[PDB]
């Protein structure tokens, strides 16, 4: 009854066979209209952009070229397997209108097959595994997809996998269909119609070097049979994490670990489309490295894009080290960094994680990072209440110099800020008359800090925060059981008084 | 010293004038080549997309296109001014290679001119205020720009606005230059020489309405400019928040509140590059259409756009009922959803806004989504501690026909879950041997649920987890002080489970 | 059934944790799990009023010995067929804890106490 997905290919493709004996309906890509009927129309056509940067900081002789898939509707490469098979299943009569849409992926090509059913009205169903990242389940969720998840390390043959709990869905709910981008050859024909005569032309038909990381396989399986078709003195390289066994020979997945952060690549198993014969050479990666070199990207080169493009580039700075001048090398990026945002996109995760160590991150920094906030010139030596009218307080800030004043309740809470310039501004723009309360004007959002912080953690909160008040906290005791609390505002920091401090401390 | 961005344009534009007389340097939009030097050169050339379904749910007779201006290499269509600005300031001399920017934005601007800087070497600093988003802030951190907030609500005029910080900024950090897209003309020229032309060219030259929502006016400005040298015939409609005052006549501004969670448009002054004279009628928008609407083309047409998007088509489903069959209809989306993954995306952000009601939310959802849980079928017969071996639990699973069964401490605290089928997969695998424990096996990840809850509430669950574990917790007490707590699982739900319940019962 | 006593506990202690989050009534269990009955609120109140009962008496003189087990797979008609003889049904569940497929172990807890009243107000309640 169940098909696996690993199971042997029953594909006869060797090469030098002629075209005209494919089975397959290949569609020849064409020029899209000055208006597109649909957004869906907006896949391929990808740019190709030349990494200019990182080879030269890795000693690269040959010309790095990055194959842009992120900027597709979706955002990933799987967009287009997801319209090819959809327009397979269609045509072949298999898919019909309403139908129920069941597909196990990492969360792209669930994307992919959403959006489509949502132009095409389809109804969707994604099996995605837990470790994904949230911001793939809420796009889904406002695409109108039906979301399963499934254990990340259930092994793919389990009843609880997600390839096996779509199958479960399938016998259930009755009208439904699985695409099976493991084992549907649209997969990798999208692939080798679109992506490498897109690669060719753009390249004008000479490229020496081809890296691309492997999930599914298509993408690298019909791109390497395309161009061994075409250009033969291509190398072809695939990418596969540790804890993975698609890259061979097996000596290279010798590892404790089968658990891996980096998404949409790597598997338990060797999918049916996944051709490993036209694979030149192998190499694996870790996540570390995959997210230095994604951050560098996005640093030094503006590419957004994720990890697995991370892990692509850092594989090709190594293969293309057998290259000379002249010659030519080629990386695919799947995926853009909207899926990523809370990941290594941000610095408290990678820290949590440990991809980051605290001597890395501040060996960057200025002299005066580790600085603590006590050394600068702050004073605060008023406080208003917040029932003082405007007017009030325009006295007693003109008569005394001071353009600004925190704002305290009779308890010592603090409420806020206030400034003389905004007052003057609202009183001549008539938003508050002089006898109104500063209540209407004062700045409710400030950050607490305390003297011992250092420089650093002040401006990472001034990335948030206009105002940072150095807060003090006093705790005053009766007899160990009647405890109170006092606080007081010492000095408002901003950007303009640090950067004053930096520049003055500097000569 | 301080040039304010709200003085009068000094602009001697005017319909029929020849551009012969423009002092301004006009770039001619060109063929880029089929390998781009650098990420910059893949902006303009956007899609033009056709609006589907929300016309007819609208009535709209006329036909309505989607400038979808958010496929930029920053994602939004403030990279095309920022490449401008940069690009004529290299020109003029006025900036110099190693410089410092500093721009006062909403954060799009400050993305586009980040990527720009990182991309040719310029120091970027980013004067945001603190309502936008913070996704746009770790962008901007990951493209290595430093980030200065101000208080939401401080007047233009006032000395801690963002147009002031930055002023205040560049009178202080030596060689800084501010492109203050407020005032510069490069902001609706790239428009009036580009986004215009491509609209022209996409349309055939015959477009009778054009709706934009009105930021810093150059959008608006320089398509409205140029259409009416063209096409004199089309409508321009702009679209300004509520608590704006860009909307003119002052009548529609009437308004008590001047907070809106919208990002990127409208503002308390009128900037200079925006020009209302060539704008025919105006539209105030409100927070909650707008981000329905977004949702609504999220969900309906796979445009992943932002809320200012929202308000674009919210306007224009009213705008164009003027319009008849034969007629067209154009609308610009500025940005895309990655700035807003925790905002409006977000159901629980909108429902703490209130921008969502509980009635509307499950008034679509289906009959079963208000069952508790104590109507499905579930039960946990048994349960095994963590230290129990792999051969052993597959024999007391087999020998009573269970599948699964959960993993309990000796105190009663929940481990995680086991499967039958799991386990026989790694024993063939050999990644266990039937004498090693099952904790190498368990799954650690798991989600609490009460019988009281929901079926919508254990769907939600599960769209994050695959197992919804029936938990309940008894308190044991012996004198008031001395209290324990006991718990016990009772059913392991899936989404399996659920779907077949609802099946069965659904007949 | 939120919360339960031990039989040591004392009247007035029980008096206080009741009325502090308004349950009428507790099941009584033993340390190792073992249900030895139930007690209510308002037994505690008119018998420590009659004199019964101290306020530092153990709850074991108060409380309700005599009580019918049922399952939540359960029909309705078989409960029905239990209060007639029987005043409390208490839902009981139980989990076989396993060891080594030879020490195998039992637990079980309370979670639900119905009588002919609340049987009588369900159905009246879903009679719609
Ligand atoms: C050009 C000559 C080709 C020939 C003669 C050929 C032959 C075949 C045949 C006969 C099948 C059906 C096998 C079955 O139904 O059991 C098949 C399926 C398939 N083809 Fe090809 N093929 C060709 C090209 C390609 C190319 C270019 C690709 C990918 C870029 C491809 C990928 C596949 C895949 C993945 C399957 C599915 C195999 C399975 O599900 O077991 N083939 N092929
Ligand atoms: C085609 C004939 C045009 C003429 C004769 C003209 C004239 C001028 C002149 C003389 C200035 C400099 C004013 C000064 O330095 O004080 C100026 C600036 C400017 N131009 Fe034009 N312009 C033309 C077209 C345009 C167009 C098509 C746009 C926008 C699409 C535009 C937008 C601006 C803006 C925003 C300024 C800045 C004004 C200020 O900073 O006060 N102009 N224009």
């Amino acid at each position: 009854l169940w098909i696996r997905p690993d199971a042997p290919s029953r594909c006869t493709w060797q090469l030098g066979r002629p075209a005209s004996e494919s089975p397959h309906h290949h569609t020849a890509p064409a020029k899209s209209p000055k208006i597109l009927p649909d957004i869906l129309k907006k896949i391929g056509d990808t740019p190709m952009v030349r990494i200019n940067k990182i080879g030269k900081k890795f000693g690269l002789k040959c010309e790095l070229l990055a194959k842009c898939e992120f900027f597709n509707a979706g955002g990933s490469v799987k967009d287009r397997i997801s319209l090819r098979m959809i327009e397979d299943a269609e045509r072949d009569g298999t898919l019909k209108p309403g139908d129920t849409i069941i597909e196990p992926t990492s969360g792209n090509t669930g994307i992919g097959l959403a959006l489509a059913a949502a132009v095409r009205g389809y109804r969707c169903i994604i099996v995605m595994p837990e470790k994904m990242s949230s911001e793939k389940v809420d796009v889904l969720r406002a695409l109108g997809a039906e979301i399963v998840r499934t254990p990340t390390n259930a092994r793919f043959d389990s009843p609880e996998s997600h390839v096996g709990v779509a199958w479960r869905l399938k016998n259930e709910i009755p009208n439904s269909h699985i695409l099976d981008q493991y084992r549907n050859a649209s997969n990798p024909l999208a692939h080798y119609d679109t992506t490498a005569d897109e690669i060719l032309q753009q390249c004008d038909g000479k490229l020496d070097m081809l890296v691309a990381s492997v999930g599914t396989g298509g993408t690298i399986t019909g791109i390497a049979r395309k161009l061994k078709e075409k250009c033969p003195g291509c190398r072809i390289i695939g990418v596969d994490p540790e804890g993975s066994i698609l890259a061979e020979p097996e000596e290279l997945n010798q590892t404790e670990q089968t658990t891996y952060e980096v998404e949409g690549i790597g598997y338990d198993f060797i999918p049916t489309v996944l051709d490993r014969t036209v694979v030149d050479k192998w190499f694996k990666s870790n996540d570390e490295e995959a997210f230095t070199f994604a951050r560098m990207l996005i640093a030094q080169e503006g590419l957004l894009c994720g990890g697995s493009a991370g892990s692509t580039v850092a594989v090709a700075v190594k293969a293309a080290q057998e290259l000379q001048e002249g010659q030519r090398c080629v990386v695919i990026l799947p995926d853009s960094v909207r899926n990523y945002m809370t990941k290594f996109l941000s610095d408290r995760w990678m820290l949590q994680k440990g991809f980051l160590k605290e001597e890395d991150l501040t060996e960057k920094k200025p002299w005066w990072w580790h600085l603590r906030v006590q050394e600068l010139g702050l004073s605060a030596p008023l406080t208003v209440l917040p029932t003082i009218t405007c007017g009030h307080t325009i006295e007693i800030l003109r008569e005394k110099g001071f353009d600004q004043a925190p704002v305290v309740d009779e308890a010592g809470v603090i409420l806020g800020m206030v400034t003389l310039g905004n007052m003057l501004s609202s009183l001549l723009a008539g938003k508050v008359q002089p006898s109104d309360q500063v209540g209407k004007v004062i700045y409710k959002q400030f950050k607490q800090i305390r003297l011992t912080d250092t420089l650093g953690r002040l401006s990472h909160i001034l990335e948030m925060d206009h105002f940072a008040l150095v807060v003090h906290e006093q705790i005053q005791y009766h007899s160990t059981g009647k405890s109170s609390q006092r606080q007081m505002v010492f000095g408002v920091v901003t950007a303009i008084d640090l950067l004053n401090f930096v520049a003055a401390q500097e000569r």
